[PDB]
């Protein structure tokens, strides 16, 4: 299972093409990739390097709340969005009227209030827009065979207002044999930094909706568009490529939860996670 | 190249799971698939069965025009959308106020006028919404390294107004070594009927934008969500699996075109297309 990610790293270091990007450092890029990660009695948290599990859990809770405020996530101890919500970074894109911390209409706003007119991060959008997340959960409950269970974060109208366009832009759910599966289309994948984070994120989301809809987790299909390795990540990934993968851990929910909003960080417990030491990989801004 | 499609049919007949659907007849379904079709000096028009090439060309031109009128495509001789735009089918979905032929906000409306308020099929939306198709062509001209060249047809706001939700919902373009590539995320794939039609469709779209932006066609990556084989398609597909695949044909554009709207059906010529006889496969409504 984890051999698919490491096999994607091998294929990009060997067959990747040089390609400049938005940031400064170039990449080795490959277009069009797909890997399948089983969720049956295991959770896909990479073992060749310690993955920031506390950030995955808190960011998803921050996603489910519908918040677009990096400070509310930073208050929990997760600074991954502080960079993209700084006065320096915000002023660069022409959002000088915008208060610090407002990422604009991003994943949390599109998941719960798709189509509503975005005011600011402190507004109240309850009853406005399309609540895709709850609509997904309802369809799985009443019509699991439906082929239209999609949560889309790519809004061409709200694109000029986002600090960073959605990278995991579209996901689709699927039910058969009382197993819930999820396929994610990621338009842009930082194979060293974001991709392991995104894999655990949507795997955790599948466990949540499976717990709500009374199903067993099945497969997570990760579909990549531009899969790229930043130049300053080549050396750290070559080290991680030498480490022997260890068996995946397991995720256990500790209390029966009925609504998706009532999930708390204390409800989850990762058991048997024995990863290799963390490898530093700098973020390209 | 064509062995990937036939291999997907082979995999679904062996490992597919029974699954009921919107229509009457069940399916054999598989969730999560990806195939890569090269566009270099060949066009992926299936040879184990004659593919409706005249419908592919006219429907795409009908898509580029932005039309949501099934009658306007039927006037050219393509009846594939007449079924979904009949008074019987339209009245069923609660669109009794809607005039016959109006498919609602569909691919043509989302490609050229994303986010505008949909009135009727005869309206004029010039200047309204986001012109995703032209923005895609402009970005490829000025910033080919951009990782956000996406044309999205899935609009959660306009979903309750569509006669049929988008099956090919999102596509992304990619440029390297002066080669243009396209990846399509198809949420639902009729492996017997629509999938061969969709493969040639977006392959033709890549040839068009490659001609406009002065690039060479690269790869078409077809990504499937629910890839399903209808029960009444099992026998025709088992016949097609017995035929030996023949080399792909070639597409030649006959005049230099500068705008995407100025493409005419007479500008294209398929050379060397020697397919096996057409196999009838009934559409599930
Ligand atoms: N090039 C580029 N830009 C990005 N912007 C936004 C993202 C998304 C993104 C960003 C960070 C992480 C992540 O685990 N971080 C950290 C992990 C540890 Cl263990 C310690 C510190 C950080 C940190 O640095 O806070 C996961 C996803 C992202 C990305 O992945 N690549
Ligand atoms: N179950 C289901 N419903 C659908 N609605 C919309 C589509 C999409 C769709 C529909 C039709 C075709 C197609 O090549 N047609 C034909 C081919 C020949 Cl050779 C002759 C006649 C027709 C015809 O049909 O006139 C391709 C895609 C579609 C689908 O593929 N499956
Ligand atoms: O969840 C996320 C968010 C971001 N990124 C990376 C992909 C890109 O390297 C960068 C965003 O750059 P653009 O492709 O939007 O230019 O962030 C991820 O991999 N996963
Ligand atoms: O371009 C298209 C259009 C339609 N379909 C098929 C997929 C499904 O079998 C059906 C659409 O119905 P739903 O999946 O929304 O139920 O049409 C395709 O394969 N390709």
């Amino acid at each position: 299972s984890e051999l698919q990610y490491l096999g994607q790293i091998q294929h990009i270091l060997r067959c990747g093409v040089r390609k400049d990007d938005r940031t400064g450092t170039g990449t080795l890029s490959v277009f069009g990739m797909q890997a399948r990660y089983s969720l049956r009695d295991e959770f896909p948290l990479l073992t060749t390097k310690r993955v920031f599990w506390k950030g995955v859990l808190e960011e998803l809770l921050w996603f489910i709340k519908g918040s677009t405020n990096a400070k509310e996530l930073s208050s929990k101890g997760v600074k991954i969005w502080d960079a993209n919500g700084s006065r320096d970074f915000l002023d660069s894109l022409g959002f000088s009227t915008r208060e610090e911390g407002d990422l604009g209409p991003v994943y949390g706003f599109q998941w719960r209030h798709f189509g509503a007119e975005y005011r600011d991060m402190e507004s109240d959008y309850s009853g406005q827009g399309v609540d895709q997340l709850q609509r997904v959960i309802d369809t799985i409950k009443t019509n699991p065979d439906d082929r239209r269970i999609i949560m889309c974060a790519w809004n061409p109208r709200d694109l000029p207002l986002m600090a960073l366009p959605p990278c995991h832009a579209l996901c689709q759910f699927y039910v058969v044999n009382s197993e819930l599966s999820c396929q994610l289309y990621q338009r842009s994948g930082d194979m060293g930094l974001g991709v392991p984070f995104n894999i655990a994120s949507y795997a955790l989301l599948t466990y949540m909706i499976a717990h709500i809809t009374g199903l067993k987790p099945g497969d997570f299909i990760h579909t990549l568009g531009d899969a790229h390795i930043y130049l300053n990540h080549i050396e750290p990934l070559k080290i991680q490529l030498q480490r022997e993968p260890r068996p995946f851990p397991k995720l256990r929910i500790l209390r029966k939860v009925e609504k998706i909003d009532d999930f708390k960080a204390e409800d989850f417990q990762i058991e048997g996670y024995n990863p290799h030491p963390t490898i530093k990989m700098e973020m390209a801004v």
